[PDB]
């Protein structure tokens, strides 16, 4: 065994977060004070090898703005331990009580964090497949970082891959389009009134979502060009991260507080 590996009782599961039917993700302490998450399997419902294949690629994966790998215990019972991420996901947040006071300047930063860890995945030649705000985990003074819950997103997914399967980058792209409309409008569903159907059907005839009420144009604009029809046109998460880096400057310096945004 390698240096990931730590021993069971260095563990303790205090808090259930969340459950579905190939197991349990708990907050915990790892040795001495150490907030961690800890993700559980079932037994039975997935191959230990098939399991453990989620931190084999959290191990080659290493940045600021990806959740990050803590420890690996790989007999039963096995545990994946990463950080803890304390605000839990970003879907969530932005819908509860706390979605209601973030205003474009946090959002245009909790943009460009994701941005930059999407800009690293980009570097490393990796696809992310299922870039959305249920995906994203936020910790302490609105920390955002990439992760994978594991889990059909056709609302979120691009053309030539729901379609055709061809996921890469620039699908990712896509999603992060679509992951603005959701900043901007506190979570909401994409599409609204809209069902899988007739997204997949009105987006191929060239239906993109319009401005959402006090988003600037501007913003509508980036998310417009992360929609475009052919993959190679959309722009680099290199890109989109120092314009949203940049953003208040270079592109809405007049830029005034409103009352959703
Ligand atoms: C099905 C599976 C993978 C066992 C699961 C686990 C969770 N929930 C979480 O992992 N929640 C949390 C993870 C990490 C830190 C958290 C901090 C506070 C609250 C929840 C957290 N899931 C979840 C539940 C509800 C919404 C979302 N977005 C994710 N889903
Ligand atoms: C590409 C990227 C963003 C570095 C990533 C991260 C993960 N894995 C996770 O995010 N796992 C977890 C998500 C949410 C809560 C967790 C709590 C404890 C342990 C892992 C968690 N990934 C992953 C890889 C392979 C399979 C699965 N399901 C997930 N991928």
């Amino acid at each position: 065994k390698d240096a990931w590996e730590i021993p069971r009782e260095s563990l303790r599961l205090e808090v259930k977060l969340g459950q579905g039917c190939f197991g349990e993700v708990w907050m915990g302490t790892w040795n001495g004070t150490t907030r961690v998450a800890i993700k559980t399997l079932k037994p039975g419902t997935m191959s230990p090898e098939a399991f453990l294949q989620e931190a084999q690629v959290m191990k080659k994966l290493r940045h600021e703005k990806l959740v990050q790998l803590y420890a690996v215990v790989s007999e039963e019972p096995i545990y994946i331990v990463t950080e803890y991420m304390s605000k839990g996901c970003l879907l969530d947040f932005l819908k509860g009580e706390m979605g209601k006071y973030l205003r474009l300047p946090q959002l245009v930063d909790m943009a460009a964090q994701i941005a930059s860890g999407m800009a690293y995945v980009e570097r490393m030649n990796y696809v992310h497949r299922d870039l959305r705000a249920a995906n994203i985990l936020v910790g302490e003074n609105l920390v955002c970082k990439v992760a994978d819950f594991g889990l059909f997103p056709i609302k979120w997914t691009a053309p030539e891959a729901a379609l055709y399967g061809r996921f890469t980058i620039k699908s990712d792209v896509w999603s992060f389009g679509i992951l603005l409309t959701e900043l901007t409008t506190k979570g909401r569903v994409p599409y609204p009134g809209m069902v899988n159907r007739e997204v997949l059907d009105q987006v191929e005839r060239g239906y993109r979502m319009p401005c959402p009420p006090e988003c600037p144009e501007s913003l509508h604009d980036l998310m417009c060009q992360c929609w475009r029809k052919d993959p190679e046109e959309r722009p680099t998460f290199e890109y989109l991260q120092a314009f949203l880096e940049d953003y208040f400057t270079s592109t809405e310096p007049q830029y005034q507080p409103g009352e959703n945004l």
